Order: structure tokens, then sequence, then C-alpha cells
């Protein structure tokens, strides 16, 4: 059965990306040296235009991804090759730089050798390679609560955070046939941060807020005909309402819309003042505002809906079936604002795809 | 099998009915009467307490609806007994009245005679009782897009609109029997409005923009036991959203955010200002305080969704499976502000409820 999930799924991948790379007359043979290598080690091996076009098509299907319009342009980096937890590393580092570049970010993927026998050989622990602790503890309170679960892991392990609203998580991954994980600290020459100011507003700066560069997810699946990329980090660009209206606002996360209205000078007191949905929209104004001053790449949530219909309408020209999750790819703030808000979405799953997979920790 | 469908709604009803009424005993007594009663008719006929409560759970069960905390508390005119277009239109006038109550908005539904053989007795046009006209003429738009076509209709009917940007509908509704519908003019005595101003910001009266005070829903069908009540309008107060979200900002609506920014003093240029954000927050604000200082009743979508809240833990209490339509639930602006962007909701229809029926127009 194991074998026959793999065998279905590769031929139609393999179909459906030697066509759109025009090589559909080269499908009929490497079907079989696939099918007979699959006979022989129960599996097989992407060529590296394979795999390249594996990952994009993957984007592609990502139902809840509003920037899938650049699908086509993934810098794709392919690290199989990698055996030690020095290669590792230095690859998550190599990510980092080369993702970041100075702030212009490059939409990029680095791909680890594949799970054999649904055995992983790298399994990353980090949801995102850059991302801020959190700790709770006698009612108090500091950091990313999203982060309270790994941290505590982490410092099981004999790292110790410095307890600052903002301290960056170790890297922190584990190999096939180690016990424990290994962790390693962030050169912080690597890591782009940007803090937060206003553009009208000098007191903003008074709370003392920043995010990181870029976001880097490392703890989803990549799947690509019936292979399972368990370890596969990707990064883009942020759209602004991410950081503004969620990581920075929710108040299961930094909880600081009080405190911006405050410093907005405005009162918290009625909800009829609508005084949220204020200070929602200065944050978000601070956020790009203060991305865009910095010459890190970001994206707001009327451009990134632009972008979108753009790919819509290149699904429709390129004959391809569009999915999408429609409670996901509206934004957090004015979403009826958005060509998305009124439309309706296929929530199909289509492969290559990437997947959530169960933490090692928790 | 159009009678067995009514036999097998009305068993499922009465029983969930007289359980709720804490009448229980009385079911079997009553479901033979019906069974004897459709037997001979073709049909069977509501006591006020069955239509009552009926109408009260088919507003508990409106899946889109975000107020449905005090469904029990609705007020339903019982109107079966109309024969003649002119006791329709005095039904329809006083439903105005009373549920308008000086602007203290009375939760209100006027019910009236049922479907016979999928035969209407009375057929309303209206998509609500009180509504502005629209037209669209040679690149000319002026007042309410949406209504554009009900317009059109009651013009073809000997009506004319002043063709300002808020002319008042007239009701419009079919009696059996007659080929033509029937139109009045609504008297304006009846409709309270409200002209938007805003707190902070005097410039913005310039606008000249107003709304109806009452929103009374007069095109769905009320099915109840297996009976269509195709004609029974409802109304409750306004959610601002309803107003400053979508009815004067959507760009196929009055499309009003473009003038908002203007008097409020902001560019209207860049994307990354995030002008259509700010405008909405301003025109949502000025919606309340207007409603407000005129004594019309209104909730603001912070408190509406606080109110949710306690409709579901009211279910869980009361041991009824809760349903809802999560995309109509959440408000279009700041929705991650509120707890129902955070959770799912099961989408299932459960009877009695509204549901939508095809226009007798277009
Ligand atoms: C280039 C800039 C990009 C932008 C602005 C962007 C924007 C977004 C946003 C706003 C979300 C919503 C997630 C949330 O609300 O927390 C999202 C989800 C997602 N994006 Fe993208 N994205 C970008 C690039 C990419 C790339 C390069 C990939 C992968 C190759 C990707 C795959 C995904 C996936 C898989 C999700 C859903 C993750 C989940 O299920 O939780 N995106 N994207
Ligand atoms: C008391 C104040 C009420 C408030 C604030 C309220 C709020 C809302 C809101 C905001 C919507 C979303 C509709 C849209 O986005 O266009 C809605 C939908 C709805 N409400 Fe209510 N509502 C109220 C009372 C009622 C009453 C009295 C009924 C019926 C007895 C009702 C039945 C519905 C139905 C059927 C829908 C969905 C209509 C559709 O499918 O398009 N509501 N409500
Ligand atoms: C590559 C990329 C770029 C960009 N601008 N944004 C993204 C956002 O994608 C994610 C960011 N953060 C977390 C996730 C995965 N979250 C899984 C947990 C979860 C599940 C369901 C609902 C929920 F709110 C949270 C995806 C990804
Ligand atoms: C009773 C009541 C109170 C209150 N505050 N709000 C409401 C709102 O209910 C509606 C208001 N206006 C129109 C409708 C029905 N719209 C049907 C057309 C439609 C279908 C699907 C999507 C859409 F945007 C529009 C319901 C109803
Ligand atoms: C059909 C499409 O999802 C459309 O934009 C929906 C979204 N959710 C909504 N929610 C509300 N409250 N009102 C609406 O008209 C709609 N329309
Ligand atoms: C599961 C529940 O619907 C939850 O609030 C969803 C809603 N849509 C979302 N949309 C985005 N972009 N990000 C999220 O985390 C969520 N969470
Ligand atoms: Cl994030
Ligand atoms: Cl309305």
């Amino acid at each position: 059965e194991e074998k026959e999930i793999l065998w279905n799924e590769a031929k139609a991948f393999i179909a459906a990306c030697y066509q759109e790379l025009g090589k559909a007359a080269e499908v009929k043979d490497r079907l079989a040296d696939i099918k007979s290598e699959i006979d022989l080690t129960g599996s097989y091996v992407h060529t590296k235009e394979e795999l390249e076009h594996g990952a994009k098509m993957a984007w592609r299907n990502s139902n809840r991804c509003i920037g899938r319009l650049f699908w086509n342009s993934l810098n794709v980096i392919d690290r199989r090759d990698v055996r030690t937890k020095e290669e590792v590393r230095d690859a998550l580092f190599h990510h980092i730089e080369t993702a970041t570049n100075n702030g212009k970010i490059r939409p990029t993927i680095t791909i680890f050798p594949p799970e054999e026998k649904g055995e992983k050989q790298v399994e990353i622990w980090n949801h995102q390679l850059i991302r801020y602790a959190g700790y709770e503890s006698d009612g108090e309170r500091i950091g990313d609560p999203a982060s309270c679960s790994l941290t505590a892991a982490c410092e099981e392990l004999g790292w110790r955070g410095e307890r600052t609203d903002f301290d960056l998580l170790p890297l922190i991954f584990r190999m096939k046939g180690d016990e424990q994980p290994v962790w390693y600290e962030l050169p912080r020459s690597l890591v782009i941060e940007v803090p937060i100011t206003h553009p009208d507003i000098e007191a903003f700066s008074d709370l003392e807020l920043k995010w990181y560069g870029v976001p880097i997810i490392s703890d989803m699946k990549l799947e690509v005909g019936g292979i399972h990329y368990n370890a596969a980090p990707f990064n883009g660009w942020y759209m602004g309402t991410e950081i503004g209206a969620r990581n920075l606002a929710d108040e299961k996360r930094y909880d600081k819309l009080k405190k911006v209205a405050s410093v907005i000078g405005i009162a918290a007191d009625y909800n009829t003042d609508l005084w949220k949905d204020q200070a929602l929209v200065e944050l978000n104004k601070a956020v790009l505002h203060s991305y865009k001053k910095q010459g890190v790449s970001i994206v707001d949530h009327h451009t990134a809906a632009s972008q979108f219909k753009r790919f819509e309408e290149q699904a429709e020209e390129a004959g391809r079936k569009l999915t999408g999750d429609w409670t996901w790819l509206i934004p957090p703030i004015s979403p009826a604002a958005t060509h998305i808000f009124h439309r309706s979405y296929d929530n199909s799953i289509v492969k290559p795809n990437y997947f959530y997979q169960d933490k090692p920790y928790e």
C-alpha cells in the first residue's frame, strides 16, 4: 500500500510537471525508471528540475497564501546532500543570509533530505527560523506567548533566554540517530530587525516595538510526487497586517492595542469610539512605514490583494483550476475593501503542497 | 410527496416547539389533529403560540446573524387575516411605525398568510420596506446601485423618482389573482433618517450623507413546520459596519471612501498610507455617533460580538447545537479583534429558518 501510494502520486506529478516544462515526450521513460527504482529501493529520487518545479507548484497550490502571484520566481536551494548537524546549521544560516539579501528579500526554500520509511533525516523544531522567545511564570508574561512551549523546550536543553520581550530563539533541530536535538544561537549579524516608528506621531517610538525582517516557515512538510520533505524551510516577505494586526495586536500575542491608543492620544474606554479599530490602522501604518524606511521588503494588504487578482487571472489564462481558502485570504483589516472578500474560492487540496505536521515537542 | 414533506417537517417542529414551551404532553393529540387536517385540506394551521415561537426559533437558527442573543424577545405580529391590498399596506405601515418606536427600535416581524399550493397570497417586491432608489443611465449613477433593477420596475408601473441620491422607494407588492403589483408612496412621517456627522471633524457634514433608521428585510421566506411564509418582513437595529463599511463604502454601493479621505484631510494616493482603512474607521465612527445623537438604536461590531459570545454560551447551557456562518459573522472591519474570527462554526441548516427566494422582477 505504502509503495502503491508513492507510485500513484509519482505518476500524477511527473505527468503534470513535464507538461508544464514542455517535456511531455520524456514522461514515459522517466516513469519506467521511477517504477524500477521504487521496486528495487522502496523510493525514488527527484531530478533537480523536478524538485525545483515541485516546490514552485507547491507554493502555487497553497490555498491560504495571498502572495502566490510570484510562485514561479521562487529560489530553490537543493540541500539533499547534507549529513551532519554542522551542515544543516550552515545551510540554515545561509538561507537566512541569501533570503534576507540586505533587505531586498528573496523568496527562497532550502530543501533537506526527505523521509525514508517515514523516518526523518532532519527534524527542525523551530516554527520559524527567526522568532522571539516567550515566557510565562508567576503571572509574569514576557515576549511572544506563541513561543512559550518551544522556549521551555530549549531551556531544558541548556539554553537560557535574557527574558527581554524580543529574545531570539536559537536554531533547534534533531538528526536521525540522535536522541536530543542540538541548538545554535543565531548570529545577530544575520538577523535584520525593524524598529517600529510612525510617520506623523513622534511618541510612537516610546512603545519600543520592533519585529524581524524575514518570516521563514520551518515546520511544514513539502510533499512532491509522494516524497515527504519534512524539513524544507521557506520564506517570502511580510504582508504588513501579519505584524500590525496579528503579531503585535492579538490579545494572545503582544497585545499592544491599549498602549497604541494611549500614544496616539485617544481614549480606550468606549466600544463605540472604535478605538481598537483606529489603533489597528495607525499601528499598521507604522509597520509599513518602518519597513520601507529601513529598506526591508514588505507589502500592504491592498497591493497584495491586487497581485492576487492577477494570480487569479493568470490561472484562468493558463487553464489551471484555482483553489483558495477565503478565511485565510481575506486580510484582517478592511477585508471588504479587497476583491477577495466579494467572491468565493474552492478550498480543494491539490498536490504538490505544503502541509502541517505534528510538533516533536508538546 | 409534497404532503409527506409537510407531515415530516410538522412532526419535527411540533415536538421541538412543545418541548421548549414545556408542553410536551400535548404533542401526541396536536399531531393527530394536524395529520387529519393535512389529509382533509392538504395543509395545517399554526396556533398563535406555535407561530410566535417558530418565528423566534427561525431567528435563532439564522447562521449569518450576529445579533441572535435576543431571539426570544422578538415581537411577532400575526397578520394571517389580511385579504386586501389596503390591509397589507396598512400592516406594512404599522410595522414600520411600531418597530421604529421613536428610535428605540423593537425587533419585530409581521407574518402574512402562507403559500397554499406553493401559490403566494401576498408577494412583496421590496428587498427592505425602507430603501433608497438607484439609477443608471448614460454614465450617470444616482442613488443606490443595488436598487437599480427594482427602481426600473417601479418606474414601469407609473412611479417616478426625484433622482436624488436618497429617493425613498414606494412599497410594492402583488396580491394573489392580480397580474400587476400595486405601489404606495411611503409617508415621510413614518421614516426616521439620520444625517451623518463626525464627533471631531466638522467638515464631515459637507458630504451630506444620511441613512434610514430601520433595516426591514421583506423578501425572505420564513419556514415553520413545513409551512412557507413567503411574506413575513422582519427588522432589528443596525450594526454600524453594515452602513459605514458596506452601504456607504462599497464601490458597488455609495462608494464614498475617496470623499471621506478628502474631508478628513488625508491623501488618497498611496496604498501603503492605508487611507481606505483610515477613512473606513472614521466613517464608521461617524455612523455610530450620528445614530446615538439622534436617539436611534444601533450597535457597534465589538459590542455585537460580545453579545454573540453570550448567545454561544447560552446555546451550550441550554444543550442546543450552535450553528453559524463564519464568513458572515465576522465584521468587515477589525474582524480579528473579535472572538468570532478566532474560532470556527458549523454552517448546518436547522429549521425553522429564513430563506432566500427568487425575485418576481429581474
Ligand atoms: C513573497 C511574499 C509572500 C507573502 C506576502 C505571503 C503572504 C501570506 C500570508 C499573509 C499568509 C497568511 C498566513 C497567516 O495569516 O498567518 C500566507 C500563508 C501561506 N503562505 Fe505565503 N506569502 C508569501 C510567500 C510565500 C512563499 C514563498 C511560500 C512557500 C514557498 C508561501 C506559502 C504559504 C503557506 C503554505 C501559507 C499557509 C501556511 C499555513 O497553513 O498556516 N508563501 N502567505
Ligand atoms: C436586533 C438587531 C440585529 C442585528 C444587529 C443584526 C445583525 C445582523 C447582521 C450584521 C447581519 C449580516 C448581514 C449583512 O452583512 O448584510 C445579519 C444577518 C441576518 N440577520 Fe440579523 N440582526 C438583528 C436582528 C435580526 C432579526 C430580528 C432577524 C429575524 C427575525 C434577523 C435575521 C437575520 C438574517 C436572516 C440574516 C441573514 C440574511 C441573509 O442571508 O442575507 N436578524 N444580522
Ligand atoms: C512564507 C510566508 C510569507 C508570509 N508573508 N507569511 C507567511 C505566513 O504563514 C504562516 C505564518 N505563521 C504561521 C503559520 C502556520 N500557523 C499554524 C497554526 C495555526 C493554524 C490554524 C490557525 C491559526 F491561526 C494558526 C503560517 C508565510
Ligand atoms: C434584521 C436585520 C438586522 C440587521 N441589523 N441587519 C440585517 C442584514 O440582513 C440583510 C441585509 N441586507 C441584505 C440581506 C440579503 N442579501 C442577499 C444578497 C446577498 C447574498 C450573498 C452575499 C451578499 F453580499 C448579498 C440580508 C438584518
Ligand atoms: C460570497 C462572498 O463570500 C461575499 O463577499 C460575502 C462574504 N461575507 C459577507 N458577510 C456579510 N456580513 N455580508 C455580506 O454581504 C457578505 N458577503
Ligand atoms: C480557525 C479560525 O477561523 C481562525 O481565526 C483563522 C481565521 N483565518 C485566518 N487567517 C489568517 N490569515 N491567519 C490566521 O491565523 C487565521 N485563523
Ligand atoms: Cl509571523
Ligand atoms: Cl442594509
